[PDB]
DNA sequence: GCCG
DNA sequence: CAGTACT
DNA sequence: CGGCAGTACTG
């Protein structure tokens, strides 16, 4: 790179305070804006050198050369009060900006404040529970153990099962801040009614210790987030999320949940140019959108048995796990 | 915020 | 539904 | 002017 520390730096303060607040379509730009200066061969040094990267318009150019002839940031000064603490809430898992705004004009200034005097969701109470761990990163290899631990309790019940781990780690991370789990089967029909024993299994060896997102009791449950740990002393609890997908489904679910969030975002709006529409579940094509964007006819879903045909068929050089950070 |  | 979450 | 991804739970 990064040779512009010192710009991205100070535009980042500016992006969290934004999207703290909820303004979310505001802090995009601005994070689009400090990748392109993140990416960038050389320091940026002029306005007109600011306007000619791609995601930086005359507005950010405008910081940029402030920062660059004064060495601050004017807007930097004029950050709401409350902006640490909305940060500070907003971590809590299952807390967003709603309810980081609500808390604050309750009067909560502080994680005791809230411990002690709001009311907290059944998630938010467990995000609360673990805030320091949930802040943390583990070691890729960690996230191996976690992999490990999930795929045995699987095929244990199902040999043919398939599992991987995907996110952070499948892009080759050293670190992963939880560990997500993409398991599906090769028949095609197997997959159905895996969680509640998976789930089972892992309860049942005490390594899940808390659920955030599962719905159990109905059968077509796709995801589960929760919390894990492996046993023995100086472990951490880790988040954990896994999705269990139809085998058809494999390779737009394995891009899906390796990412990263922007690349899968810049996939899907290339996608949507070319009248097409990719998600977790299929890659589409004649999808009939009105003029604001919107489906509103089907498409008809393209046969992608691997990650290869899926950029192939967006008529896109494929691309690596480890180069899909953005 | 950016950009078509 | 709004809010929050996943990548 | 207006879209900026496309989904899955919770209550
Ligand atoms: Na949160
Ligand atoms: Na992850």
């Amino acid at each position: 790179t990064n040779h512009n520390l010192h710009i991205t730096e100070k535009l980042e303060v500016l992006a969290k305070a934004y999207s703290v607040q909820g303004d979310k379509w505001r802090a995009l730009g601005y994070a689009k804006a400090i990748n392109a200066l993140k990416s960038f061969h050389k320091p940026v040094t002029s306005y007109q050198e600011a306007c000619s990267i791609p995601g930086i318009g005359k507005r950010m150019a405008e910081k940029i050369i402030e920062i660059l002839e004064s060495g601050h940031l004017r807007k930097l000064d004029h950050i709401s009060e409350s902006v640490p603490v909305l940060e500070l809430f907003s971590n809590i898992w299952g807390a967003g900006t709603k309810t980081a705004q609500m808390w604050y004009q309750q009067g909560f200034r502080s994680l005791e404040d809230i411990r002690s005097q709001a009311s907290l969701t059944t998630q938010q109470a467990i995000g609360l529970k673990h805030y320091s761990d949930f802040l943390e990163r583990m070691p890729r290899e960690e996230a191996t153990e976690i992999e490990q631990t999930v795929q045995k309790a699987a095929q244990a019940f199902n040999s043919g099962l398939l599992c991987v781990a995907c996110g952070s780690y499948r892009r080759g991370k050293a670190t992963c801040g939880d560990v997500d789990v993409l398991i599906t089967h090769p028949d095609g029909r197997s997959h159905r009614g895996i969680f509640s024993r998976l789930l089972d299994s892992l309860r049942q060896e005490g390594f899940l210790t808390d659920d955030l997102v599962s719905q159990e009791e109905n059968g077509q449950q796709q995801k589960y987030l929760g919390v894990c740990r492996l046993p023995g002393p100086g472990r951490r609890h880790r988040r954990l999320d896994i999705i269990v997908v139809p085998y058809s489904e494999f390779a737009c679910a394995l891009l899906y949940f390796t990412g990263s969030a922007h690349f899968n975002r810049s996939m899907r709006a290339l996608a949507k140019t070319k009248g097409m529409s990719l998600s977790e579940h299929a890659l589409s094509t004649a999808v009939v959108r009105n003029t604001h964007g919107c489906k509103v006819g089907p498409g008809r879903v393209l046969p992608t048995p691997t990650e290869k045909d899926v950029f192939r068929l967006l008529g896109l050089p494929y691309r690596e796990p480890a180069e899909r950070d953005w």
